[PDB]
């Protein structure tokens, strides 16, 4: 019997489901969840071996291990210690398309383990072992006797030794595969690694047993009297004594008991569950648990004696709230709420999907800190320690089952065939018995992107039946089927439509507004964060904002999905798909997320950060007016720290301490504002500062900031008149420029800035052109490799139309000295193939004070595609270890995605200008720039500049971030006008209109001096 | 592994279900459903062995067959030729309770069959193996290999052995389980019986094949114009020259057709399935299917070449009917259903539950002339002939799945666990996989009363999702639960509420008066014919003709479920639970039906006949208003004959055609009636009776009849002065009065009439005593054992008041002749511990014509249970051959079950007087009696009579009908007033206060003379 091979058996003599279990044997020990004696950690030093199929396992090895078997730590993959090549893959499957038959070649992982069990356990009670999660299905076998078999990878497996375990030395020998039945379930887009990655512990409980308990909440209007119903299970013997007390605690004060003989209400027409009993506890004045204030109560349920002698006890956290939708809004606690969420894929920096409580609380900080309220647990359910510390620090969690049908032809193939019922029944039902008493669990969900069949819809109102108290989503079908309560489409704009047949994505706006449609909106996946991206971030959330049953989105997704290489000399490098043999792939399709795999923020995590603050802010006259957008909490810990800045130059500034309600408005009143004769303009920054430090955050911490632009100042002066007049020299082919100790020099057969000389020093090595092309993004290139092509992308749109290969042709350069300047003026055009696609047409000005001054004008084609840039290129001939500018900032800003830069005076070092994306593409750009210093050099004027050590073509071949190397001297590109980058998704053109480089005449002036 | 004892798995190496296949490969032989040589059927002659347990099976009887084996016919029941002892039981298990595991001791069938195919079946395509029906679970075996697993008992299970046949001698090896995991959801109220209950085949399909079709029709609101969709599946290689023709056809004439290749429309985002086509014909003025006008249409699907060479070809019946629910009414056709169903069970009166053609059709035949439209398939998939027959003779079919949980407790234990979520679902979707393309199946069902969990709400909806063409509806958790679109109460009564806890039986019209209730009622079961029942039924079919949204119900059951027994001398004999050594078992239980075994009409039939005309018939003054309740037929084949009759005297008579439109009213002007002089009483008598021979009825049935009352003269004329005065006679202890020829004998110690003289012949073997007691009936005992005592059953509180033993006791006995008579006067009272019961006072009057005149008058108290009959007892000493009688008849009558009697003379043998049900106990009454008359005696007045060759008393004692012996002479029971029957339901007093003899004070007069 291949059981991997049938969806008829998903399991054999495996208990059932149940929320997490310590067996206590003391109600104190419980109440404060101090660890218990009765539950053992398996985790260690285990015995493991590798075989290519599972028919190729010796059967000496269940018996002892063997000699060539090699040592590894548990939870672990084996694919991280080279025993296989881990393969990713977006859509299509590793394996052959052949359900439910995986090939013969299935790699197989065979764990070993020997350890001693107290005499104690064996005498009394049931002992059952938890396997968290194994990749993906297992046979177990205890000292040489098999015992049972599992096939979901992303919930517990548990099963029963007590008839297995032997005094003394006990052996358990469990075979890993790889491929199974249930892996065709399993398409989610990741690292398709296999091995034991979570938790395996022992547990062991008495004879009687506390089989299940249900906790659930009910309020009314006001949210004044709570009523706690629970709902208590048993297994074993039926005895008139048992009694079951269920006590809720805040902190050490107990707040309601009560106890109970065992037997439950009349249910049907002979009687009730004798083996049930029910606890309604009333609380008076609860505290509501949110995100904001995550107020949690101890719930300690024990079964014990009339005479009072406790069996066991059993704890969970208990959180006051109620979700709930009416008049198609989603209201938590009686408010709307508004989703800041964000999906999260289960990627450790260093040991793959091995998810550890360091990483998980690092993860929380930066989440919250970055002003996230929700987290998706996407495509799966999560380890159990997940959801008490979204208790604990207070975020909204939207459990998803372990479904993904993406590799089926249609998607509803195996959704919609009854054959696969039991399998996602199992998969669906058993998470649900798990985490249904968590709080922050709030939306429960099918699983993503499988399609609409009847099995779908079937499960998505069993949990409607079994657990009313969620919503339940699903996406699958077009994100309008019967089998959800929110709409949740993917990566739908929020304005252009996008009329796929028979599943279309209409923009949000209208999906809203379509006849017979009721059920709010909240976006499962949106703005695809996919390297150099989010744009359009802004107009996401002046939607979620502006409209009432938009409710906000998650933002796919939180962590870039790569693993650490090693090249010759040892050094590692993270590395994306293929980099590892495997084919095929999707090549560096793993990374989306806000941060890298160590947790280092991107830039776009800012303007995430930003466009999710909960407090908003209107500049009226000098009053400012704070909008509070938290739904429970008054503003106790923040404080308005405004400043008047001239040209980065500060001149006035203050505390001013909140106090907004909750939804609240608040009005500030700003003393007399300066009010400078000089030249500049006035830029009035607010930020809002935590003064004390929280359970997330540290004493001072920034929650939200907003800057406006004040009266200003025109300048009206007029330069020296330059005592020196610039002396010009005509040579044969040559246009030399003097002032004595700066000098200039101009190509007359290239037509462009040749060199410049300050004393003897060089200082560019190639001479100042223009730039009409940048290094192609992510989003730029979407989804088209060199074997199949894309026309629809940017990139093959402008190489199609010779961007990249367009030669500059000189037209006109003459030069001539005026009065007190000396005058060049050249004329270039780009043609490929006889096709003129842009002209630029400049004017140098070299005054004798020094500065020489830049005028460009360029004409645009527009049956070719529009540039990304218009702008200058040139590579100074000197290293500057810092970089002053003046402009928007301090972070990687780009025409889509500036709303979080500052406009300030900012300095920072080199290093800091190029962001360290895997894939190198176009970065580093600052715009809203006035003012920019360089060494010796300062760029005056209205641009949008990015200064790096490697050169945009380096950047275009080099397909890994480890194999730049940094140029000789210092590349620097100025552009007048840049093209926004786009970010709705990565497969389709996603820059708006308004982004793009279209006007057909463009014109900027630039300001070269030596300060 | 024992498989048996899992509820995780149901079925290995099992094909999917689908509607049924015969694999023909000529589209003419597929068009008139000629027999396929591709199918060939493997009943016959088996080699059966049993044995105690499965483990005690040999392991030579994988190889060859065991020379002690027996030899048995397939399909049967081994428990049926004497291997074991077949189990009955109504709510508690055979087994103990303890799921999911059966008793050690579990009894095994081992079927052996050795065969011969054909070498043309092994070179090409796929060779699968049908088996229809086993009873419970089996292992199956070819040539020695193991081949799969099936537990599902009433739907078919399909292999494959295209790996596994040999060219030449093929053995099968089948091992039949009787108890298995899957048994606790087999809690139907039947025989537990087991074995290859049902037929076994083998079917040869090419390599490509037509998986499976579905038909699903659409219409407008006219219903002048249909469209046909086909949804056409393929197993097999994806080759671009298959093409698919849907042509449905009327006889012999073709009506539409289309031809497509293969490709379906895109249903999600990259593509849709390419191994499904879809047909779309269009059909103008097509015949509508009903049960009254059952028009098919023959759906021939083939698979074929694009150059024309047909693969295989597979056939349908198709019928264009619509069932759909708007405004709370259930609509077929646009026309709101009157539902005359009935509960039907798959009992052979021979066979078991093997089932066949023949009793199959006799069964329709029987059903449809009796009125009824409807069966529920209760409680499990049936036969798939069965439908299709239903859809030949026109019958609505309510489809059940086979779930029964009536052993758990609670009701919802399994049904909630989401453990056995797979077993239901497989035996759920099944089941809507096959019987899908019947239109017959009008309503879905989930199973009967298994309580309410999430599973069953789940496959509700699940049935919902993929097929919306059908209503579904279920019963448990009180058939107001959100997993029905019909409310479908069990034996909910008309007018009366019984509020159980948690599961309220409301009447039928409160119910649908309740707050926030909308849905059509339709009972699931109601009105329990449980021998001696069926009262009230006129008030439920008023109640149904009154009520637009009481839409009928289903009368439980059709067919009593006896088994043949044998005594010492080998004459059969029906036998009941308990009577083949089972333990426990209900003991009569399973005899609930309208017939017996042997297909014998009862007497409840003609009131189920008579209460369920489609014409209602109104007399206002002369003339006749016929309503008719067909909702699609014209009036066609029937004729109004009436007949007016003067006290069984006709007079006048005559045949009018019928022509009412459907639901329409026509006016039946009758001739002048004839107005006699003479005394009586006028009653006019119409009937329905159809002149041509239908499909499912012959030449001259009659379909409806109703009776009133005419204008009545009554008698003034005054007897002759009788030369003759009777002589009195006064002796010591006896009263005797002389006519002549004449003698009459009255015992002064007793007080009764002691003896009576026709010349020297004694009429008498037993005085003329009272009677205040019948024999209990099935509905009158309930569920009261002699272990158990109900005290709420009518038979308990007679016998707890002492009804059955109080004594007569002499209080005055006086004589006195007359001037043309002697008058005798008696006064009796019954006494009970000291308590009077009744006290009854007598007048017997001797007239000298010979007439003698008894008036009874009875005082009753109430505060004894009010008793079952107010009449006299006596026994004649000559038996007749013939019984005249003038009244209600032919047939049993009782007072709450009188309106099919007709009013007329009536001559019948005195066998036909005696109804035999199985179960002894009051039957035979006949109301309304104006004139009785046996052998030469007559009496005269107004009384219910019933006349037999047994006691009452050997009635009560007796529990077989074999074991009944016929006794000396005749007993007569004369009652003036009779207690109804009720029959609501066989466990509560279901007498309404209207028939129970409650006034306390009852007085009737008789007259004795001889003719």
């Amino acid at each position: 019997r291949r059981d991997w091979e049938n969806p008829g058996v998903t399991q054999l003599n495996r208990l059932a489901a149940h929320p997490p279990f310590a067996s206590w044997r003391n109600s104190e020990e419980a109440r404060t969840d101090r660890p218990s004696q009765q539950l053992r950690s398996l985790n260690g030093e285990w015995r493991f071996a590798w075989f290519p199929a599972p028919e190729a396992v010796p059967e000496s090895w269940l018996e002892c291990d063997l000699p060539e078997a090699d040592t590894v730590v548990v939870p672990s993959n084996w694919q991280m210690h080279g025993y296989d090549a881990p393969i990713y893959t977006n859509v299509t499957y590793p394996i052959t398309v052949n359900p439910p038959f995986v090939p013969t070649e299935n790699p197989t992982g065979c764990y070993s383990l020997t350890f001693n069990v107290d005499e104690s356990w064996l005498q009394e009670g049931q002992t059952r072992i938890i396997f968290d999660g194994v990749n993906s299905a297992f046979h177990l076998w205890c000292n040489g006797r098999w015992v049972g078999y599992g096939q979901d990878s992303r919930l517990p497996s548990e099963f029963d030794l007590s008839a297995f375990l032997r005094a003394g030395e006990n052996r358990l020998a469990v075979m890993v595969l790889r491929w199974s039945d249930g892996s065709y379930l399993e398409d989610q887009d990741m690292w398709r690694m296999s091995g034991i990655f979570r938790d395996v512990s022992l547990l062991h409980k008495p004879t009687t047993q506390i089989s299940d308990f249900h906790v659930a909440t009910r309020f009314n209007d006001d949210f004044s009297r709570a009523v706690l119903e629970a709902e208590v299970q048993m297994c074993g013997e039926l005895r008139d004594y048992l009694r079951v007390t269920v006590s809720l605690w805040q902190g050490e004060t107990q707040v309601a008991s009560g106890t109970a003989p065992f037997g439950g209400e009349i249910i049907d027409e002979r009687g009730g569950y004798a083996d049930r009993v029910t606890l309604r506890l009333n609380v008076e004045n609860p505290k509501l648990w949110s995100a904001e204030i995550p107020n949690l109560y101890r719930a300690v349920v024990e079964l014990h004696t009339a005479d009072g002698t406790l069996i066991e006890a059993e704890a969970c956290d208990v959180g006051f709230r109620e979700v709930r939708i009416e008049n198609g809004l989603l209201l938590l606690n009686g408010k709307p709420l508004l989703i800041r969420g964000v999906n999260r894929h289960e990627h450790h920096p260093l040991h793959g999907q091995v998810m550890d409580e360091q990483t998980m609380v690092q993860d929380i900080l930066l989440m919250k800190q970055n002003n996230f309220n929700a987290v998706r647990c996407s495509h799966y359910p999560n380890h159990p320690l997940w959801y008490t510390l979204c208790d604990r620090y207070g975020l909204y969690v939207v459990d998803e089952a372990n479904i993904e049908t993406h590799g089926m032809v249609p998607m509803n193939r195996l959704t919609d065939d009854p054959r696969w019922l039991p399998a996602m029944s199992e998969r669906v039902t058993r998470m649900v018995q798990r985490d249904r008493n968590h709080p922050s669990v709030i939306i429960w969900s099918l699983g993503n992107e499988s399609g609409h069949g009847a099995n779908h819809d079937a499960l998505y109102r069993w949990i409607k039946s079994v657990d009313p108290s969620r919503p339940v989503q699903y996406e699958g079908g077009g994100a309008d089927t019967t089998a959800t309560d929110i709409i949740c489409p993917m990566y739908a704009r929020v304005d252009e439509d996008q009329p796929f047949p028979a599943v279309p994505k209409w923009s949000i706006k209208k999906w809203l507004s379509l006849p017979g449609e009721t059920r709010p909106l909240i976006l499962c996946e949106y703005a695809h964060a996919m390297g150099n991206s989010l744009g359009g971030f802004a107009k996401y959330w002046q939607a979620f904002r502006q409209y009432p049953r938009l409710q906000g989105g998650f933002v796919w997704d939180w962590v870039d999905q790569s693993l650490i290489k090693y090249d010759e000399n040892g050094n590692p490098w993270s590395a994306y798909g293929g980099d590892f043999g495997d084919t095929p792939n999707d090549r560096q399709f793993c990374m989306n997320g806000l941060v890298f795999a160590d947790r280092t923020p991107h830039p776009a995590l800012t303007e995430a950060k930003h466009q999710q603050q909960f407090f908003q802010f209107r500049l009226s006259g000098q009053t400012i007016e704070v909008t509070s957008e938290y739904l429970f909490r008054h503003s106790d810990n923040e404080l308005l720290h405004w400043m008047v800045a001239l040209d980065g130059k500060p001149l006035a500034s203050g505390e001013v301490p909140l106090d907004v309600a909750p939804q609240g408005k608040q009005l500030i009143e700003l003393p007399e504002l300066p009010q400078p004769e000089s030249a500049g303009q006035l830029w009035l920054t607010v930020r809002v500062v935590q003064p004390n430090a929280t359970a997330w955050s540290e004493a001072g911490h920034i929650s939200a900031w907003q800057q406006w632009r004040l009266a200003e100042n025109l300048s009206v002066t007029l330069p020296a008149a330059s005592h020196a007049i610039p002396h010009l020299t005509t040579s044969e082919m040559d246009f030399c420029i003097e002032l004595g100790n700066k000098r200039w020099q101009f190509n007359r057969q290239s037509g462009f800035l040749s060199q410049m000389w300050i004393g003897d020093k060089k200082q560019l090595l190639t001479p100042l052109r223009d730039q009409f092309t940048r290094a192609p993004l992510d989003n730029d290139i979407g989804v088209s490799e060199a074997t199949r092509i894309d026309p629809n992308a940017w990139v093959e749109r402008w190489k199609a139309a010779g961007h990249y290969q367009a030669e500059a042709a000189l037209l006109q350069c003459t030069a001539d000295t005026l009065a007190d300047a000396v005058l060049i003026t050249t004329a270039h055009a780009w043609q490929h193939q006889g096709k003129t696609l842009f002209i630029s047409r400049k004017t140098y000005r070299i005054d004798g004070s020094g500065q020489m001054a830049i005028t460009v004008d360029v004409e645009v084609a527009s049956d070719t595609p529009h540039p990304a840039r218009i702008g200058l290129n040139c590579q100074l001939a000197q290293v500057a270890e810092r970089v002053n500018w003046l402009g928007l900032g301090p972070q990687e800003n780009y025409p889509d995605r500036l709303t979080a830069a500052c406009f300030d005076r900012w300095d920072l070092p080199l290093s800091d200008m190029y962001t360290p994306y895997v894939f190198p593409s176009e970065n580093g750009l600052r715009c809203g720039t006035r003012e920019l210093n360089y060494g010796p050099h300062q760029w005056r004027g209205d641009f949008q500049f990015n200064i790096s050590r490697y050169s945009q073509q380096q950047l275009m071949e080099t397909s890994h971030r480890h194999l730049l190397h940094a140029e000789e001297g210092t590349w620097l590109n100025i552009d007048g006008f840049h093209m926004g980058i786009g970010g709705d998704d990565s497969w389709s053109p996603s820059v708006s209109a308004e982004f793009q480089l279209s006007a057909g005449r463009y014109h900027y002036q630039l300001v070269w001096c030596q300060k």
